[PDB]
């Protein structure tokens, strides 16, 4: 019956975005995220949308996960962000036909060089 195109595989990549640490110092991280959407249809026919909520929400839950620690621990502790990340994207994306796979980051600037 049904198996033509894969809609099982769908990765995004997050552009290094600034954010404040407990240091009170700008870092710019990125990375890139795995996931497997179930409702490809609606999915897709709503991912006008759906990219920039994905988007916005990865930010602002990498940009609190780090900003609420220093530095030394965004950058040497990438699984804290990258879960929390995760945790609140699944939760948020699971209702809407959509399971993640895996976050995998690197890519974060020091303040001071």
């Amino acid at each position: 019956g049904s198996d033509h195109v894969d809609m099982r595989t769908i990765s995004f990549d997050i552009p290094p975005q600034e954010i404040l640490t407990k240091d009170s110092v700008t870092i710019s991280v990125d990375g890139v995220v795995y996931y497997r959407v179930q409702n490809a249809t609606l999915a897709v026919a709503n991912i006008t949308n759906a990219d920039s909520a994905t988007r916005l929400l990865a930010q602002t839950t990498l940009r609190n996960v780090l900003g609420t620690k220093n530095l030394s621990q965004i950058l040497s502790d990438r699984e804290e962000i990258a879960h929390n990340m995760q945790s609140t994207l699944d939760d948020a994306t699971d209702a809407w036909g959509i399971k993640v796979e895996r976050v995998e980051i690197k890519d974060v600037k020091l303040p001071v060089q």
